[PDB]
């Protein structure tokens, strides 16, 4: 793809079965997605905001399938407002800024 | 640039007299800049964060020379933490995500 900032750079996204969308963000150095149902071992992860301190928990190995392209990375699931896919998995499907 | 997400995206620009240097973030809609002595007329707008409500003050028609481009945007003025250039410069600019 080939994507412009004039309107939030929001794409779709599958992890597991299930489909949704997210922010690209070069901002964020995590991804973090709203509650979902990943399989396996997770450790719990404070992340903040507004007020502050969330507890998502961290799932390790999970796929991400990005408008496309597969990756693996880490994920942290939990009650976040947006979806959200850091630089940690924007590096993988090997996005850049241009311009 | 060809800037790749191995490491944030920091660049330096100069606002002002001023260089220094800030996210490019697609993941903001506006731009926000640490304490800095713009001229002009300038409302007080209230962002937020971890607590929350901070009240940086927006300046209006702000140029800003963006690692060679030079743009012109409503920056906002306050106490941030970090830099950070939204897509309202990165627009102009004519930053694109790829991948």
């Amino acid at each position: 793809p080939q994507i412009t900032l004039w309107q939030r750079p929001l794409v779709t996204i599958r992890i597991g079965g299930q489909l949704k969308e997210a922010l690209l963000d070069t901002g964020a150095d995590d991804t973090v997605l709203e509650e979902m149902n990943l399989p396996g071992k997770w450790k719990p992860k404070m992340i903040g905001g507004i007020g502050g301190f969330i507890k998502v928990r961290q799932y390790d190995q999970i796929p991400v399938e990005i408008a496309g392209h597969k990756a693996i990375g880490t994920v942290l699931v939990g009650p976040t407002p947006v979806n959200i896919i850091g630089r940690n998995l924007l590096t993988q499907i090997g996005a850049t800024l241009n311009f």
